[PDB]
């Protein structure tokens, strides 16, 4: 039905939303909301990390500690549904960050490719697989609040 | 119900947009169009401003001098119900500037914190918080028409 | 109907990324599956292309060889029933890319002036227009992949 495929993707933009929140916010306890626990986040040249522990795990001991702070914008987000009850994400992602190792500012250019799966009624991430096309240091110039 | 959450939704994704749309455009009957009366509009640093007019007299005599031009990139808007009739909105949102002092390029990272009132049956901004993260000048870049 | 109006609205919201995506990383088919026969692009400075294959002829002939790659990040887009068969879309765009000519990286901000028509029941272009307001050269910035 149109109304379940609306309500579907409006469930699936916000768990999306919210892994980005999630990771820039460093808020512990919507980024875990979002994954069944044999979810697979897998970061090209870091592994492949489990469910809401996983996550926890690839954010607070190998993303965090690297960065003074980022920001992740994301756009385009296109879905397509597999089946009723399983859907693929694609997003292109936009992140701005301060890098600790040499005290360098970051412009990335990401593109993350998602599953989301329906069990008993409710969406949650089964998939998340980021690839970075543009990793580009910038020179002479340091992203700074006011 | 589903169906009215969904149109909920679509209504205050259009006040966001509009709001950003509104500033960069200087459109000032879409930006006027978003408020309530008593709707409070808050930057940090420089005060609040009440309702349409409070809206337009804060872009017209404070913003809007201190630029030739910018641009609002708004991505990640995420809302939740407090109640029936009232939303939380949060928004990540990249600026990029032509600041008139110094004649400098700037970027802006910022986070928008919204809240939506429904009155007989129609949707509004009550509230919208902005708070700059990174407040960026650019050395050696300017941007610039073709 | 609400939910005509909001199934119409994510048809729509879909074509525009498509078209995004499908420029950026150069699917043919994705890109030539959203315009009518008689759609029109237009390109300030380049002119009118037509329908699928002039959609392509415009990025295989002068778009794609002047690029080693870019990604266009689209926000803001927002819709208008101009009748229940004909939509309006505003929307902002900023690309990043890298240009053949003098090995150059560049940001450009640029607004999609867009237009849908219903057709026996479905949704595809009927016009777009993209104007560019940035196209700012980034000196001593080069994208480059990690």
């Amino acid at each position: 039905s149109d109304l379940d495929r609306l309500a579907s993707r409006a469930a699936i933009q916000d768990l999306y939303s919210d892994q980005l929140i999630g990771v820039d916010k460093r808020q512990e306890g919507r980024l875990a909301s979002i994954w069944w626990d044999d979810a697979e986040w897998t970061v090209e040249g870091i592994g492949t990390y489990k469910g809401p522990e996983g996550a926890l795990d690839l954010v607070n001991n190998v993303v965090w500690p690297r960065w003074h702070d980022f920001i992740h914008y994301g756009t385009n987000l296109r879905l397509e549904f597999v089946s009723a009850d399983k859907v693929n994400g694609i997003g292109d992602v936009l992140c701005l960050g301060n890098l600790v190792e040499g005290n360098q500012s970051i412009l990335i250019a990401a593109v993350y490719t998602s599953e989301y799966e329906r069990r008993d009624g409710v969406w949650k991430f089964s998939k998340l697989n980021g690839r970075m096309n543009y990793f580009t240091p910038l020179a002479g110039i340091h992203f700074v609040p006011p």
